């Protein structure tokens, strides 16, 4: 839409106030043309066509029921933009500005989101199992990094890369989630896993077995379900991720912490620079440890811990 750039405020879907940039052309359009080429929302309208409707207000106030998971789907892909420009350099997920479109009220019930290789598409879920998903930052900024993975690395979504594939956007959801500091943890989905209990979450990088994820080489899933496990073996990466960050011993094998900064400098150099479309967990650590020697030299402690924290998920 041609119009006029503004600031409407609405409430997202756990009930916390927020402004948004719209654009005015006789409605209000969810259209932020603040950040590269814009960021865009859409009404799927409970059906499965896309992009569905470019969402229209007529006051410029969100606060209805149904508002909700746009208002927090069009923030939350807007933090996710500013940290990849103010901390990576990286201007949207092509690196050359492109416009992020999201659709919210995806289906009726559908206890999902996903990037689709050109947009974000969030479900409301089912009211037990999942509130609507664009109501955790870790899920939106999970999303939009599988388009950053898609733009870069390539990564196929199937065995050991697709496990690389989804660690890195549960890796990069989390530090956006400690980038906007709402709560943060390192836990995935927390936020809009089942309202009914307190304390759990779809996935955790800092003990993936809690859910009975496998944080070890030897206990990976080899099967077929889940295109090869690439959402059950992605907890071997994550937990190496959540020791190279906080630190920890791990199957008796000790790692000093370097910190979550260093981390994120690490993955998205190896990331953006050394993995291909079919890089292997084996791949990915020489990725790793090329990256953190380009960055901090061959003999530093963060080259050192990084390789520890490989040695403790026993991906050599
Ligand atoms: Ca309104
Ligand atoms: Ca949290
Ligand atoms: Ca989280
Ligand atoms: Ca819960
Ligand atoms: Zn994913």
């Amino acid at each position: 839409i041609t119009g006029t750039s503004t600031v409407g405020v609405g409430r997202g879907v756990l009930g916390d106030q927020k402004n948004i940039n719209t654009t005015y052309s006789t409605y209000y359009y969810l259209q932020d043309n603040t950040r590269g080429d814009g960021i865009f929302t859409y009404d799927a309208k409970y059906r499965t066509t896309l992009p569905g409707s470019l969402w229209a207000d007529a006051d410029n106030q969100f606060f209805a029921s149904y508002d909700a998971p746009a208002v927090d789907a069009h923030y939350y892909a807007g933090v996710t933009y500013d940290y990849y420009k103010n901390v990576h350099n990286r201007l949207s997920y092509d690196g050359n500005n492109a416009a992020i479109r999201s659709s919210v009220h995806y289906s009726q019930g559908y206890n999902n989101a996903f990037w689709n290789g050109s947009e974000m598409v969030y479900g409301d879920g089912d009211g037990q199992t999942f509130i609507p998903l664009s109501g955790g930052i870790d899920v939106v900024a999970h999303e939009l990094t599988h388009a950053v993975t898609d733009y870069t690395a390539g990564l196929i979504y199937q065995n050991e890369s697709g496990a690389i594939n989804e660690a890195i956007s549960d890796i990069f959801g989390t530090l956006v989630e400690f980038y906007a500091n709402k709560n943060p943890d390192w836990e995935i989905g927390e936020d809009v896993y089942t309202p009914g209990i307190s304390g759990d979450s779809l996935r955790s990088m800092s003990d993936p077995a809690k859910y009975g994820d496998p944080d070890h080489y030897s206990k990976r899933y080899t099967g077929t379900q889940d295109n090869g496990g690439v959402h059950i073996n992605s907890g071997i990466i994550n937990k190496a991720a959540y020791l190279i960050s906080q630190g920890g011993t791990h199957y008796g094998v000790s790692v000093v912490g370097i910190g979550r900064d260093k981390l994120g400098k690490i993955f998205y150099r190896a990331l953006t620079q050394y993995l291909t479309p079919t890089s292997n967990f084996s791949q990915l650590r020489a990725a790793a440890v090329q990256s953190a020697t380009d960055l901090y030299g061959s003999t530093s402690q963060e080259v050192a811990s990084v390789k520890q924290a490989f040695d403790a998920v026993g991906v050599k």
